[PDB]
């Protein structure tokens, strides 16, 4: 029993992990067979920030301006090349410790686990989802630039964020590992505001599933509704559209449990309307958005 | 900035988990060095369990009883032996992914890293506080007895948890790594429940801190106050009381806000006695108590 926001065990990605220094400036970077991956704003300095050309700041440096540290190991870069909006430095060195990977892009929603880094030595791990806005409710300091977020199954590990930049609502804005940032955000240190969040509704009806699951019955109603009038309500909470794919994918739980996917619809809409009248649900006073479908079978079951 | 619930990078952890077998018992081990560490209750039957005389169990099985896999090895057991309620089983060949560690127990309301594993496998891992009446607040599924909790201190692993039984309020229950049980538990299955828990002030104290080092500031307020008035107060509302060395131990975190402890403590005092307003504090609707001082300090400054 229990139901925790637990993450993924961190070792696979920890032997990744090095220190990546191009000017005054250290990173960090995620070493993968013979290459390392880093934020391209490395390259930039003081000057840069604001309107950085990139292109004409990466072709000014040679192999031996980037210094990468594995350890106590003097890493030697052989190559160099941009993909969007992370470097690629080639080393001479294919890290021995590389895990069985992949590259995923991921959708708002989705959750993942972070390895929050600081010149390449890892600090911390912890669960996280992908907002709707596009941006991850991080915990990082200066320095954690190219932390990286992953999913594990089985032994592979699929990598789906680098961490790039904080915005002024204390949010992170990062980008997949070819270098696409998710949402409308861009390496530069101009004016940019993540759009207003929303509540990841799937989510949350996949947690009051683990809810029922683990023994709690008190939210449930006699009653249902139309998904069209369920999403006419649940906008009015700032609650994402939920789609008949998000129907669809809640039916296992909705089998497990016995309920209909409908009447745990109407549950959430009398929650919203309610509060939690001092109770509490899994142990929280709120409605939490940050497990998956998936992450709630696979805790529940094994 | 942001503020997560944050393990340890738990690499060092994952290299030392092995599956432990006796007759139709699988659970997981600690492998360091060449011994093996399990709950003792691994050699039991469902009703050896109701009564069982390890002492007596234990004689009756052999070293070739007991099968360790480290991933797709077979260690052979050459002894057994028991400390307490744990078992060690001496195998032939010591754990080259061995760390610098050592054995310690914990105090009620410190905090470790729990990595949760299955046939040998880890597959979460996730931050947990001892709370006052010495259980946790785990997730764990039937096969995760023999997970451990830990701490890092400067690559040395601090082991302090293993988990040997949930309780019937779904909390979970342990002993140290030298089979000494955190609490008025015994590894039997008789009736057994967690005592009335309270909540950890100290701890809620450095959230707060945290919370004002992170932008919310609205509790704040004009007053201050004494350990005897505020502790009137915590004894009041279940919370445990605040001693002088809470007070020294929260020093720094009163230096680098501005914030003193005792003026700390007056804002506690008035969310304690008026509630929330509707207003949340670090995205949290409750006062959480799960992070420490020191937690505090290496999240939001180290
Ligand atoms: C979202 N997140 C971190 C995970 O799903 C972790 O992965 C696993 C893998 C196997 C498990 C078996 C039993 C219970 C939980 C499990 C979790
Ligand atoms: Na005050």
């Amino acid at each position: 029993s229990g139901f925790r926001k637990m993450a993924f065990p961190s070792g696979k990605v920890e032997g990744c992990m090095v220190q990546v220094t191009c000017g005054t400036t250290t990173l960090n970077g995620l070493w993968l067979d013979d290459v390392v991956y880093c934020p391209r704003h490395v390259i930039c300095t003081s000057e840069d920030m604001l309107n950085p050309n990139y292109e004409d700041l990466l072709i000014r440096k040679s192999n031996h301006n980037f210094l990468v540290q594995a350890g106590n190991v003097q890493l030697r870069v052989i190559g160099h090349s941009m993909q969007n909006c992370v470097l690629k430095l080639k080393v001479d060195t294919a890290n021995p410790k590389t895990p069985k990977y992949k590259f995923v892009r991921i959708q708002p929603g989705q959750t993942f686990s972070v390895l929050a880094c600081y010149n390449g030595s890892p600090s911390g791990v912890y669960q996280c989802a992908m907002r709707p806005n596009f941006t991850i409710k991080g915990s990082f300091l200066n320095g954690s630039c190219g932390s990286v977020g992953f999913n594990i199954d089985y032994d592979c590990v699929s990598f789906c964020y680098m961490h790039h930049m904080e915005l002024p609502t204390g949010v992170h804005a990062g980008t997949d590992l070819e270098g696409n940032f998710y949402g409308p955000f861009v390496d530069r240190q101009t004016a940019q505001a993540a759009g207003t969040d929303t509540t990841i509704t799937v989510n949350v009806l996949a947690w009051l599933y683990a809810a029922v699951i683990n023994g709690d019955r008190w939210f449930l109603n006699r009653f249902t509704t139309t998904l069209n009038d369920f999403n006419l309500v649940a906008m009015k909470y700032n609650y994402e559209p939920l789609t008949q794919d998000h129907v669809d994918i809640l039916g296992p739980l909705s089998a497990q449990t016995g309920i209909a996917v409908l009447d745990m619809c109407a549950s959430l809409k009398e929650l919203l309307q309610n509060g939690m009248n001092g109770r509490t649900i899994l142990g929280s006073a709120l409605l939490e958005d940050e497990f998956t479908p998936f992450d709630v079978v696979r805790q529940c079951s094994g």
